[PDB]
């Protein structure tokens, strides 16, 4: 289930996806479709300066870190009580986990979290938690912040783990993942950054 963390519940710390956004949108609108953190803080995990407009531009397909507070309730971290989505006309969980976030969430997370769907029937401008994984473990004793990464088609778990400043074992013990191989496209990754 989503990403694990095995500390205290209740625990607090601050985590991120790497968002892919699927339209042309500007920061101003992710702070609001998200609300999950400050318009300077997304800037900042994003490297923009202090006077960058809140209709700073992010392309279509592109990435944006997107920084929250995760919550860890014993078994799991989950981003806490955010983001909220509300339903529309005609949305399906599946969409809404799969064309909205990611994939960053499946459906049946959607579910269990929002504890209404025991069968997927849903109504118009319902609200909805969306529990975005994360964790507040420590990476063999050192602090690090949890980053939700989904793998682009061609990549390794070599050049992602460098590119993030993290040795590959640990992002493969970290993610249970067997076969280096084997890694697909859109796989979700927990990635440690020693940050
Ligand atoms: C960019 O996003 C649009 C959807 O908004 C999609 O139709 C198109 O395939 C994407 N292009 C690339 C280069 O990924
Ligand atoms: C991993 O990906 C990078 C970037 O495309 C590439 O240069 C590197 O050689 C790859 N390593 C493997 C094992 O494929």
């Amino acid at each position: 289930a989503n990403f694990t963390c095995a500390v205290a519940s209740g625990t607090t710390c601050k985590s991120a996806i790497l968002y892919t956004s699927p339209n042309a949108t500007t920061y101003g609108n992710l702070v609001a479709r998200f609300n999950t953190t400050t318009l300077p803080d997304l800037l900042g995990a994003n490297g923009l300066p202090d006077g960058t407009l809140s209709s700073a531009p992010v392309a279509a397909n592109s990435t944006v870190k997107i920084p929250f507070r995760c919550r860890c309730n014993g078994d799991v971290g989950q981003s806490d009580r955010l983001p909220i989505y509300v339903v529309q006309p005609q949305d399906g969980l599946d969409a809404i986990a799969r064309n909205v976030f990611n994939a960053f969430v499946t459906y049946q997370e959607i579910a269990a979290a929002n504890n209404i769907p025991d069968p997927n029937k849903i109504n118009v401008s319902q609200t909805l938690w969306i529990p975005l994984p994360c964790s507040c473990d420590k990476e063999e004793g050192s602090n690090v912040m949890h980053l939700a990464y989904s793998v682009g088609k061609g990549e390794n778990t070599s050049a992602i783990a460098a590119k993030y400043g993290v040795t590959e074992s640990t992002l493969l013990t970290r993610n249970k993942i067997d076969d280096p191989t084997k890694l697909q496209m859109g796989q979700i990754l927990d990635v440690p950054l020693p940050v």
